[PDB]
């Protein structure tokens, strides 16, 4: 069995928490492999791999098992455990019952009907948790690879809500595929020409993240095929601020996608100024703009 280091420390699948598969019951489905709400009473979101799989989709699950249960940090999703001694095998994750970032971003969008769905504020909370979530991630030498809003959770759709990081699967990949689905809008250029990852990478992608949380959910680079993006990012282009975006947001999003990586800030300074920005009532007090 395949073992994963952390932090220095190592793990096997011995060390997963087997969760007794007559605990568990399937409720609803939620979205390879499916996804289910589930109770264990807690209630739980259930990965599932398909019995229909090859070993190596079974190492990959085993990975991802193995990887989200060694982290421990509030921004990112729990593993409540595994069940892997029957078939079809399980990961149960905390259960984020306001659904992927992306999706609460295009749906919780402010409207004639739903005029304050969304504040300033609730996007600069957002900003703040992931923030804190890849902070915890650099200064353990964790490289995410993938900082995207599909990628992120939310505790629940209203006002106490809480971001989390919920995915893993490219970090799981490159620790063991094809240009065309590589998440070239959000990397940086040293990453997609020379594949060179450090800590670095992540800010690159927070920034682009930063953009999508602001622009309430849009695809990055609008009207740009990844090709497009690739030259235009390697050539000096970065995106226009989003729609009504203070200032002082767009310059933390500039700051990320600097050229050099030296040149960009960690993730303690990046909290800094996201802090700094909640501060500002010149910020906090722009009203989103309304979808009509
Ligand atoms: C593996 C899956 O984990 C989870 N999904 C939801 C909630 N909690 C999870 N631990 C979750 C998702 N959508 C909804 C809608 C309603 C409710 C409730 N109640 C929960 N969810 C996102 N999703 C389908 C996903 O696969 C998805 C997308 C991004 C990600 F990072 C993780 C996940």
């Amino acid at each position: 069995n395949p073992n994963y280091c952390f932090a220095g420390k190592t793990s096997s699948i011995s060390d997963l928490k087997e969760v007794p598969r007559k605990n568990i019951t399937l409720i609803r489905g939620l979205g390879f492999g499916e996804v289910y709400e589930g109770q264990v009473p807690l209630q739980v979101a259930v990965k599932t791999l398909p019995e229909v799989c090859s070993e190596q989709d079974e190492l990959d699950f085993l990975m991802e098992a193995l990887i989200i249960s060694k982290f421990n940090h509030q921004n990112i999703v729990r593993c409540i455990g595994v069940s892997l001694q029957s078939l079809p095998r399980f990961i149960l994750l905390e259960l984020m019952a306001g659904g992927d970032l992306k999706s609460f971003l295009r749906e919780t969008r402010p409207r004639p009907s739903q005029p304050s769905s969304l504040a300033m504020l609730d996007l600069l909370h957002v900003a703040r948790d992931i923030a804190c979530g890849c902070q915890y991630l650099e200064e353990n030498h964790f490289i995410h690879r993938d900082i995207a809003a599909r990628n992120c959770l939310l505790t629940c759709p209203g006002p106490g809500r809480v971001a989390k990081i919920g995915d893993f699967g490219m970090a799981r990949d490159i620790y063991r595929g094809g240009c065309a689905m590589l998440p070239v809008k959000w990397m940086p250029p040293e990453a997609f020409m020379e594949g060179i990852f450090t800590s670095k990478t992540d800010t690159w992608s927070f920034g682009v993240l930063l953009w999508e949380i602001f622009s309430l959910g849009y695809m990055p680079y609008p009207s740009k095929s990844n090709q497009e993006v690739l030259e235009f990012v390697t050539s000096g282009g970065r995106m226009d601020p989003p729609k009504n975006c203070p200032g002082p947001v767009y310059r933390i999003m500039t700051q990320c996608w600097q050229h050099q990586p030296e040149d960009r800030p960690n993730f303690a300074i990046i909290l800094e100024r996201i802090e700094y920005c909640t501060q500002d009532p010149d910020v906090i007090n722009t009203a989103l703009p309304i979808e009509y």
